[PDB]
C-alpha cells in the first residue's frame, strides 16, 4: 500500500460557481438515458464527474460544462462498462465492433442502427449538443478524437485479453488516447464560442502541449487511481505498473519514478505553453488556459472524488498540491514517442 505524497501544480484552482447543480443534472442525465449497468450507474453518480467538468471549464458557458460533465460520464460508460469492468474489454475485435458502430451513431444520429443501446442513445443527445455549440469542424475533431480513444482502448483490450503488460513507449503511445483527454479537447473551444483554427490547433508545438497535457493528466491519474487500480479483482494497467514490469522496480520506486517523469513534463508544458502565448492568437491563448484549467481540474478531482479516495478502503492521499518540482531538470524523458517535445525549446 503506497503513500502519495503532494504533487508539484504551479496552477491555481478555480471552478465554475453553478458546480453542484451541474453535478446534480449529470445524475440526472445518466438515469434518463439508462448509462451502465444500476450498479455502475449508482457508483457514478457519486463521483463527482458535474464538479470534475466545473473545473475543467470554470468560466465557460454553463451549458457546454454540462454537456461536458454528461460526456465525462458517458465515456466513464464506456470504459468501466466495457472495457475495464465488462466482457468486451477481454474481446479487442468484438468491441472495435461496437466502437465503429458508435463512430457512426455520433456522425449520424438519424441513422437506423442500434436503436436499442442506453450508450448509443446517449451519444445520441450528446452529438445534438455538440451541434448547438460547435461548427462542422468541431464536430469532426469531436469524432476523430472518439476515434482516436476508441482505437486505443482495443490496443488496451489485447492486453488484457492476454495478460501482458506494455513497454513504456508502447504504454505511453497507448495512454495517450486511452484516457481520453483528446477527446475534451474541442469542448474546451465550445466552452467559449471560439475555434481554433487548423494553422494553430494543427501545428506541431501546438500538438505538443496539448499531448504533454494528456500526458500530464494520464500520469497524476495513474498516481492517485494506482490505489483503487490494483485493489481490483481484474486486470489494471497504468504507469507505475509498467515501469516495475521494464525497470525492475518496487511500487515504491515506481511512484518516484512516474512522479519524476510528470514533474518534467509539468514544467516543459508551462515554458512552452508560455512561448506559444507571447505570438499565438487570442483564441490560442485562450485555449492554453482552458489547458491548465483541465489539468488542474483533473488533480483537484483526482484527490477528492469518492472514485480514487475509496472510502470502503481508504486511500493515503495527499490533501493538496506544492509549488516546487522534485525533478526540476530539463533531461528529455528516456520514451521516444515524447522525448521529442524537448526540441521545442527556444
Ligand atoms: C484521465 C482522467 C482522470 C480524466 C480525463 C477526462 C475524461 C475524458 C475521463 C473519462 C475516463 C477515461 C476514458 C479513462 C481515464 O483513465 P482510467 O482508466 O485510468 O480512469 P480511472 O482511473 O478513473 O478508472
Ligand atoms: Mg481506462
Ligand atoms: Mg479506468
Ligand atoms: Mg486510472
Amino acid at each position: 500500500e503506497l503513500t502519495v505524497p503532494p504533487l508539484f501544480s504551479p496552477i491555481r484552482q478555480a471552478i465554475h460557481p453553478k458546480h453542484a447543480d451541474i453535478d446534480v443534472q449529470t445524475a440526472a442525465w445518466a438515469e434518463t438515458f439508462r448509462i451502465g449497468s444500476e450498479e455502475l450507474r449508482g457508483k457514478l453518480v457519486t463521483q463527482d464527474i458535474g464538479t470534475f467538468s466545473a473545473r475543467i471549464l470554470p468560466e465557460g458557458r454553463e451549458e457546454v460544462v454540462s454537456l461536458l460533465a454528461d460526456f465525462i460520464l458517458w465515456l466513464f460508460g464506456v470504459d468501466d462498462g466495457h472495457c475495464e469492468e465488462g466482457e468486451l474489454g477481454h474481446r479487442p475485435g468484438d468491441l472495435a465492433g461496437l466502437l465503429h458502430r458508435l463512430i457512426r451513431v455520433a456522425q449520424n444520429p438519424e441513422a437506423p442502427m442500434m436503436q436499442d443501446d442506453p450508450l448509443a442513445a446517449g451519444l445520441r443527445d450528446l452529438r445534438m449538443r455538440v451541434d448547438r455549440f460547435g461548427t462542422a469542424g468541431q464536430t469532426a475533431r469531436w469524432v476523430d478524437a472518439l476515434r482516436e480513444y476508441f482505437f486505443s482502448v482495443v490496443w488496451e483490450a489485447a492486453h488484457r485479453r492476454a495478460g501482458t503488460v506494455p513497454d513504456l513507449n508502447d504504454y505511453t503511445l497507448m495512454r495517450l488516447y486511452d484516457g481520453a483527454t483528446s477527446v475534451v479537447l474541442p469542448m474546451l473551444e465550445m466552452g467559449h464560442g471560439y475555434e481554433l483554427q487548423p494553422y494553430e490547433r494543427d501545428r506541431t508545438a501546438v500538438r505538443a502541449v496539448a499531448e504533454m497535457a494528456s500526458f500530464i493528466i494520464t500520469w497524476d491519474n495513474d498516481i492517485f487511481s494506482y490505489h483503487k487500480e490494483r485493489r481490483g479483482s481484474g486486470y489494471y494497467l497504468n504507469a507505475l505498473r509498467v515501469l516495475e514490469q521494464e525497470r525492475g522496480l518496487t511500487p515504491a520506486q515506481a511512484l518516484d519514478a512516474a512522479i519524476s517523469q510528470r514533474d518534467r513534463v509539468m514544467c516543459l508544458f508551462t515554458t512552452v505553453s508560455e512561448q506559444l502565448a507571447e505570438q499565438g492568437s487570442p483564441q490560442l491563448r485562450q485555449y492554453l488556459h482552458s489547458l491548465r484549467c483541465f489539468i488542474r481540474g483533473a488533480q483537484d478531482w483526482g484527490i477528492s472524488s469518492v472514485r480514487y479516495t475509496t472510502p470502503d478502503d481508504p486511500a493515503n492521499m495527499p490533501s493538496v498540491f506544492t509549488d516546487v518540482p522534485t525533478d526540476d531538470s530539463t533531461e528529455p524523458l528516456d520514451i521516444p514517442a515524447v522525448s521529442w517535445w524537448w526540441d521545442l525549446l527556444a
